[PDB]
C-alpha cells in the first residue's frame, strides 16, 4: 500500500499516435492508481539501438531530463518516466488539438490575426527555453501541437522518427557556422511565412537545391501582407544573425515588443485566459480525429546497463 510502482501495466493502449525508427508514440489510458482512466501520450523507445549511437542517447537523455526540468503552459509536460530491460517509457500528457499545420491546410491560409496569437504564444514558449539555456534549433510546423482548447504545445525534445525538413532551419545550422539563440527567431519567422503564405519561404526540387535558395536569402513579398507583417518577417529572416530581431540582449522580449504584437496581452495569454482561434473538434477527450487515418494499430513489440539509471521520474501535481 506504498506509492504507486508506474510499470508498464498501468496503461492501456488505445492507438497509435506516431510510429517511428526508435520507437512508438501510442496514445494510452491510466487504469490503476493516481490518474485512473485518464488519457495520455506514452513514447515508447527501445533501447537497444539507442545505446548504439552517441547522438542518439543524447538526446533521449536530454528530452528526459529537459521535460522534467522544464514546466511551462506552451511546453508539453511530462507526467511520467520509467524503464524494462529493452524499453524505456515517456507519458506525456495527451494533445488532442492535433499539429498546429492540420489547421493551416483547413484554412488554406492564416489571416494575420490568428497567426498572431499561436506566434505569440510560441514565441513565450521559445524564450523560456532561453531562458533555462536551451536552444530548440528546428522548430517547425510538425512540431507545434495544440491541446484541448487550442493552445500551443512545444513537443519533439527527444529522437527523430524515420532516423527532419530544413526548410524551418537557419542558415547557420546548413553552413555549420555555428549557432545560438537567433536561430530559432529565423525558424519562427519560416513559421509565420508558412502561416501566412502556406509554403515555406525557400523551397527546392531537391535536397540541395533547397539550401542553395535558403543561402540565397530571397525575400518574397506577398502584396496582401500588412507592413507590420512584413516587417517583422524580415527582421526574423534576415541572414545576419546578430541584426536578427531576438538576437540582441532582450531575446523574445525584443521580438514581442514588436508593433505586429501591439494587441497582446502577454499576461493574459500566459494565463491561457485568451480564446484561441480554434477550438478543435470535440466528440470527446480520447477524440482522435486528426492525425491519422496513417497510424491504425496497437502493439508493443542489455550489457553494459547504466545509462537510464534514474531514469524513473513522476510528475509532482
Ligand atoms: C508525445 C506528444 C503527443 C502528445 N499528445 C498527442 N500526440 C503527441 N504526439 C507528438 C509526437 N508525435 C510525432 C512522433 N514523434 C515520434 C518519435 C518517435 C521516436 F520513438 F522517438 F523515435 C517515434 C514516433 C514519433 N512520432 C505524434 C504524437
Amino acid at each position: 500500500r506504498g506509492p504507486e510502482k508506474i510499470r508498464p501495466e498501468c496503461f492501456e493502449l488505445l492507438r497509435v499516435l506516431g510510429k517511428g525508427g526508435y520507437g512508438k508514440v501510442f496514445q494510452v489510458r491510466k487504469v490503476t492508481g493516481a490518474n485512473t482512466g485518464k488519457i495520455f501520450a506514452m513514447k515508447v523507445l527501445k533501447k537497444a539501438m539507442i545505446v548504439r549511437n552517441a547522438k542518439d542517447t543524447a538526446h533521449t537523455k536530454a528530452e528526459r531530463n529537459i521535460l522534467e526540468e522544464v514546466k511551462h503552459p506552451f511546453i508539453v509536460d511530462l507526467i511520467y518516466a520509467f524503464q524494462t530491460g529493452g524499453k524505456l517509457y515517456l507519458i506525456l500528457e495527451y494533445l488532442s488539438g492535433g499539429e498546429l499545420f492540420m489547421q493551416l491546410e483547413r484554412e488554406g491560409i492564416f489571416m494575420e490575426d490568428t497567426a498572431c496569437f499561436y506566434l505569440a504564444e510560441i514565441s513565450m514558449a521559445l524564450g523560456h527555453l532561453h531562458q533555462k539555456g536551451i536552444i530548440y534549433r528546428d522548430l517547425k510546423p510538425e512540431n507545434i501541437m495544440l491541446n484541448h482548447q487550442g493552445h500551443v504545445k512545444l513537443t519533439d525534445f527527444g529522437l527523430c522518427k524515420e532516423s527532419g525538413t530544413i526548410e524551418y532551419m537557419a542558415p547557420e545550422i546548413l553552413m555549420r557556422s555555428g549557432h545560438n539563440r537567433a536561430v530559432d527567431w529565423w525558424s519562427l519567422g519560416a513559421l509565420m511565412y508558412d502561416m501566412l503564405t502556406g509554403a515555406p519561404p525557400f523551397t527546392g526540387e531537391n535536397r540541395k537545391k533547397t539550401i542553395d535558395k535558403i543561402l540565397k536569402c530571397k525575400l518574397n513579398l506577398p502584396p496582401y501582407l500588412t507592413q507590420e507583417a512584413r516587417d517583422l518577417l524580415k527582421k526574423l529572416l534576415k541572414r545576419n544573425a546578430a541584426s536578427r530581431l531576438g538576437a540582441g540582449p532582450g531575446d523574445a522580449g525584443e521580438v514581442q515588443a514588436h508593433p505586429f504584437f501591439r494587441h497582446i496581452n502577454w499576461e493574459e495569454l500566459l494565463a491561457r485566459k485568451v480564446e484561441p482561434p480554434f477550438k478543435p473538434l470535440l466528440q470527446s477527450e480520447e477524440d482522435v480525429s486528426q492525425f491519422d487515418s496513417k497510424f491504425t494499430r496497437q502493439t508493443p513489440v542489455e550489457s553494459a546497463n547504466q545509462v537510464f539509471l534514474g531514469f524513473e521520474y513522476v510528475a509532482p501535481s
